[PDB]
């Protein structure tokens, strides 16, 4: 679970996750994963080469130096701290994981990347660095997992400071485990899957499971003010976060005292969290903790329709009973959803056709091609959580909810860790593509969805996309004022001149729509360098200069420079 | 509903609360409260007398300095304004002890120059670019209950200073059911709010003991916590969005996305600001429906240490109600006293108060019963449950009545972690005790803790301090003493600085250690780019 310091002995230099794990074509031509690692790994998906054949339409056969300053050097020596100028540690943290990053990392080449790469192993370490950088005038740019999807590592490349990556994966232990008061300390670049695995065998978990969680770490997530799946139990990232000490270039920041709430001034957290590296390093963090759930329970319930299913996750918001994890899908992510099944379809008998016959006898009078499953997860005690699904079922009957069996729910629930190693899929077959998310109020989610997806169609037929593009959505997250609303883009970029810019422009283009429709500029991406051009709209001018005003006071000299914010 | 301008019409100068309520020797010699505006209003309390007297051992204005150019603009504006002096004298404290001293028995050294009671946003905005014209200072001030001396004018503050009262800015806006928000401007307060909530079927359900008169604004800018805070949240958990006026600007965010990942949450720059950076003029506050049905309880427990335990345990469960709160020893004999085996000196009580549908309720009810049977805990009845929370809004009442019998006092807090907080009861109570004979107090004081609020890492601990001061050459100068001490002991036992009085200028010398030099100097520097010519110059804080 520890990131080792050259990645790519296990990791994929120019795409998503780990080398042992992507999708190939059996003996028996039926897409499947390599590996062992997921539940769905070496698992045939007889249905799936069909159902990407119909919605892209290709035929899936046919495929596609180091300038350092000496006295620096010299003295980064007597440290100890470990580093390297190879081209391969550097080009591999010179990115995140937006499109147009991995097509540099693919064909062609980034126009700056990190100079040196450190791996300080702890604070004090941090500390010498940022010491080190002041003196010299260097450029800083923390990474953790590398799992930014907003620019949030791209060099500029105006830069011409010498740009250290400093990568905290070597930072990375558990410092303590308060059981008295169910705290963790932790240093700030331990994983997600590190972290918990480690505090299972205490009995312990934080419940904070974000998507990357294989590579993403405390630092990123209190950066990025990440959010997880199980939000709803446990809390997003500031609910978690209980403590923190942050090195920055004007000293060290850390609250004395470790009091459950405080009325003490502003908040000083909240001006670390969602920073973005432009202020300094987290470099350990103290984070709540739970008993390890005694039971999970995955269920799935189907709606007539997604507004149908939208009213029901807004009843359960307002009676306060979301469970663990709730999720509604629309009617395209429901029949992807049966396109990854074993059952092996006659070649005479459309994928529509199956489904049909399928859900006939199951799902009556609901409309196959309108219908919305909502895929629930819950934890805890068993009787408790027994009680909460019973409770759960019978509000959701009300909306004409039909329970569809925990079997679409477990398997919802595995597939989340599998579908970002599908763009590296679409990418040797001409498909191109991006998740991208929003917040909005109750009231304006169905609208939102529906004209975000219709903005995106427009605007692919009017740049000249052939064929209609993939856009499909979910509501991942329920809140007392709204839902986090998470969608999906793809296509076909065959017979375009510049399928990046038609990508970029379409995004942007979708980004407009969702605000246009009272939604926010990110619910958890952040803004890294893909959306700074709205933030000054949507924070205002004054609190846009607030932001500045503790960022010329932390970092005068702008030695985290990675330009992520402002 | 609505607080007056001349609020000594309804309220009282020289104390707390309204000119109707002030405690008396009824008829039968028995102490009561005057009027009907509180349940145990005209209710006679038999033993209270009894209890004080075993408690206690006793028986029972400077000109106006304003700019005549700034005063003809003013006049232009039709905002509503006043120089006399006791609309500006009102306005000068909030209600830490030696504030009300001088309001009672002397003077402030400095007060508001002038009153100015705005109706909006926008009356607000022309204020603060008159106080940048003019170069003067403004003291935001809603219910002026701080008790933290955040109100306080600086002594050597020459600018003229605006009392800027937000009383008249106080109407609920809008009221979104589809998303159960509550838009309102920042002088409403949270008794008039929860009323107008009420008729359309909803509630925030944040409850300060100040709830009467202290408002929105102040809530937010002191970071204010609610006793039924483990289901409706803290000021921080229940504001969605703000509109704030500074020298700089407005400051507000452009959509109301339940949460956000768009940098640091600028709502927090504001919040706990303590009136040092401009007007919240409107906020957003969620709402939810008015629950149905509401019970009180209480347990005994053996000890309170017993009692904290049954406490850690239930929050670990993550299964609190509405409001649960454990006393000492001491503060159980005093609630026996204000009515209409195990160890005498030792047993504890804590009181719970229930709410959302009544069966829901009873098995909560029944699952926290037996959580507490596992620590020694005994069912005490609802009645008792009962008394405690009807006399949450009655105690302040009890200072005045006090200061006639030579009694003096303050409440303070602190939070901490779960497994300091015994430790820090104890000791921060002997030294109270120790401080107190030290200084010559003839009988040894009053201390008493109780706990609270629960969380997941630890507890909110709320202590009474108290003592005759018959006999004593400087009385305030001993309380003073006595209370900076016991903020030193809080310290050095693991608590906060405070869970939710702030800081004000009372505890400024402590917040450099509190969030380190960086973290005071990243507040330094918003203050500075937001408020370059401290406008905002109540010296809260920083
Ligand atoms: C497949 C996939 C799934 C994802 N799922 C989710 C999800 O479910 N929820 C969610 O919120 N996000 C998700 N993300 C986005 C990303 O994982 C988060 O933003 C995450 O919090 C970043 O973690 P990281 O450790 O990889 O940070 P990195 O990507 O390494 O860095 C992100 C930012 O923080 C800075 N930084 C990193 N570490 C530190 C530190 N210690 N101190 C200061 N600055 C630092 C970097 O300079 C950069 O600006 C996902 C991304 C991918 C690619
Ligand atoms: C009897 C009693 C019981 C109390 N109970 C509680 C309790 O249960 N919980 C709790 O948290 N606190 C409590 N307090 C403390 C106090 O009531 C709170 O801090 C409250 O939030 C202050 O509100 P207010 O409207 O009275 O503010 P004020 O006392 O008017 O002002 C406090 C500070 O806020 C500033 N301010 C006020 N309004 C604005 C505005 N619109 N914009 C900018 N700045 C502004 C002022 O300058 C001052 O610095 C209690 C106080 C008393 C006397
Ligand atoms: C899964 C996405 C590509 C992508 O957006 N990857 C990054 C990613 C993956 C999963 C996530 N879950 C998130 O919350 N943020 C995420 C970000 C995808 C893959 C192939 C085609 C289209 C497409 F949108
Ligand atoms: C009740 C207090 C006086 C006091 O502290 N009033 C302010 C106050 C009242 C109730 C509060 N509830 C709070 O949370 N903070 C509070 C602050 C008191 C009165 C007489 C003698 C002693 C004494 F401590």
């Amino acid at each position: 679970g520890i990131i080792p310091k050259k990645r790519q002995e296990l990791m994929k230099w120019n795409g998503w996750g780990y080398n042992d794990s992507k999708f190939f074509l059996n003996k028996k031509g039926q897409l499947e994963l390599t590996g062992k690692r997921y539940p769905l790994s070496g698992v045939a998906l007889p249905t799936f080469k069909d159902w990407i054949q119909n919605t892209f339409g290709i035929n899936l056969d046919h495929k596609t130096p180091s300038i350092v300053n000496e006295d620096f050097l010299h003295e980064l020596k007597k440290t100890n701290i470990s580093y390297s100028q190879e081209a391969d540690d550097r080009v591999f943290r010179a990115h995140g994981h937006c499109l147009h990053e991995i097509f540099l990392l693919r064909e062609g080449m980034f126009e700056r990347i990190p100079d040196i790469v450190l791996w300080p192993t702890c604070h004090d370490d941090v500390v010498k660095i940022v010491n080190l950088a002041c003196k010299y005038n260097l450029c800083i740019i923390p990474i953790g997992g590398g799992t930014s999807v907003s620019y949030g590592l791209m060099c500029p490349a105006d830069e011409t400071r010498t740009i250290i990556s400093l990568d905290t994966s070597q930072m990375n232990r558990i410092l303590w485990v308060d059981e008295n008061n169910l705290t963790a300390h932790v240093e700030a670049g331990i994983t997600g899957q590190e972290l918990e695995r480690q505090l299972k065998e205490s009995g312990y978990c934080t419940g904070h499971e974000p998507d990357s969680l294989e590579f993403s770490t405390v630092g990123g997530w209190i950066s990025t003010r990440a959010s997880g799946m199980k939000k709803n139990i446990y809390g997003n990232i500031e609910d978690l976060v209980v403590h923190m000490k942050v090195v920055t270039p004007r000293g060290v920041i850390e609250k004395s005292c470790q009091g459950p709430r405080m009325s003490t001034g502003p908040d000083i957290h909240h001006f670390i969290m969602g920073s973005e590296g432009t202020l300094g390093v987290i470099t350990e963090a103290t984070i709540k903790i739970r008993p390890t759930p005694e039971y999970q329970k995955y269920g799935s319930v189907a709606f007539p329709n997604f507004e149908q299913g939208v009213a029901c996750l807004r009843e359960i918001a307002k009676q306060r009973c979301a469970p663990a994890s709730i999720r509604l899908m629309d009617n395209q992510q429901f029949q992807f959803g049966h396109a990854l099944k074993p059952q092996v379809s006659s070649i005479f008998t459309s994928f529509l056709d199956g489904l049909k016959k399928f859900y006939i006898t199951k799902f009556k009078g609901f409309d196959p091609n309108q219908l919305s499953v909502a895929t629930l997860l819950f934890e805890g005690d068993r009787e408790k959580v027994l009680q909460h699904e019973k409770q759960v079922y019978d509000i959701a009957a009300k909306f004409g909810g039909l329970a569809a069996g925990e079997d679409n729910g477990q398997r919802g629930y595995l597939l989340t860790y599998v579908i970002a190693y599908m763009r590296d899929l679409g990418l040797e077959y001409y498909i191109i593509g991006e998740s991208f998310e929003t917040s909005a109020p109750w009231d304006r989610v169905v609208d939102l969805c529906r004209n975000v997806k219709e903005r995106i169609r427009r605007e692919c037929k009017e740049k000249g996309v052939q064929f209609p593009p993939l856009s499909t959505c979910r509501v991942t997250q329920t809140y007392d004022a709204g839902a986090c609303i998470y969608f999906y883009f793809a296509f076909n970029y065959r017979g375009i001149s510049d399928p990046l810019a038609v990508f970029e422009q379409t995004e942007a283009a979708a980004r407009e729509e969702i605000l246009a429709n009272g939604g926010s500029l990110s619910h958890h991406h952040g803004v890294g360098k893909l959306r700074k051009q709205w933030l000054k709209e949507s924070i205002s001018d004054v609190g846009f200069g607030m932001l500045k005003s503790v960022k010329d006071y932390v970092d005068p000299t702008n030695i985290f420079g990675n330009r992520n914010l402002l």
